[PDB]
């Protein structure tokens, strides 16, 4: 069926299970108390911003980031076919798609936000590195940090990359340049190897989650997720 939450923020987030648990979709309103509802398909994981208009900068902190993950967010994980935490340098393929709904308004980014921890399990804020994939973005907002390469190749696209240092974990994130509504198939054991190869990412961390959606500072109704998966593996075959 289909449910609405309007949890508000900043201390509330609302967590609702999709597709059999194998992905929960989060309010996640950690910087706001302004009216932000999600309508969630918990058939095929599909959800809509059906109601938002953020007001302020686009410098700083977002308002909000309500997304859909595979994995742990703050002690909060799914529990069908997860595959992590799973160490970086351990993961046999580490594949993911994503196909969004945007709107020519407002200011916000579209962007995976992918957790690393020196630890199997956290409670809180990871230590590791964030990876953040910006499919899109509009309205003047820049990733954290500084740029440090522009127009690279990695996984078969073409990139700006930005890094940053935050209170307790690296940030880095790839900007897809053009910017893009959907990305098919994105190979993120290649962004990993990057991501190493440019010194934001310790491949002994556990790969915690992988969590897609928008951070919105100013509007946000209308965004959405029609699909998304992610597949991390290896181990070995064993039918039994
Ligand atoms: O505060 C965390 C937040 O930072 C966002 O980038 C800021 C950046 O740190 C600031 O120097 C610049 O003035 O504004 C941008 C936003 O436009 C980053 O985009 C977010 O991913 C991150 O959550
Ligand atoms: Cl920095
Ligand atoms: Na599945
Ligand atoms: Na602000
Ligand atoms: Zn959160
Ligand atoms: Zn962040
Ligand atoms: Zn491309
Ligand atoms: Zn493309
Ligand atoms: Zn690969």
């Amino acid at each position: 069926t289909t449910v609405t939450d309007c949890t508000p923020g900043p201390n509330q987030n609302g967590v609702t299970s999709v597709q059999g648990d194998e992905y929960r979709v989060q309010t996640n309103e950690w910087n706001s108390s302004a009216q932000q509802c999600l309508t969630i398909n918990t058939a095929t994981g599909a959800w809509t911003v059906s109601t938002a208009n953020f007001s302020g900068g686009t410098g700083g902190a977002p308002a909000t980031y309500p997304s859909i993950y595979k994995g742990c967010h703050w002690g909060n994980c799914t529990t069908k076919n997860v595959g992590m935490p799973i160490q970086i340098s351990q993961i046999g393929s580490a594949v993911t798609s994503w196909s969004t709904t945007q709107v020519s308004s407002g200011a916000y980014d579209v962007a995976y936000d992918i957790w690393t921890n020196s630890t199997p399990t956290t409670t809180g804020q990871p230590n590791g590195t964030e990876i953040m994939i910006w499919l899109n973005s509009r309205g003047g907002v820049q990733p954290f940090g500084s740029q440090t390469a522009t127009g690279v190749t990695v996984a078969g696209h073409t990139w700006n990359v930005w890094q940053g240092q935050q209170t307790s974990w690296k940030i880095i994130s790839y900007v897809l340049t053009p910017g893009a509504t959907s990305i098919s198939n994105l190979d993120l054991k290649a962004i990993f190897a990057d991501a190493a190869a440019r010194g934001s990412l310790n491949t002994s961390d556990y790969l915690l989650d992988v969590e897609a959606g928008f951070e919105i500072w100013q509007g946000g109704q209308g965004l959405g997720s029609n699909s998304f998966s992610v597949s991390v593996t290896s181990g070995a075959s064993h039918h039994h």
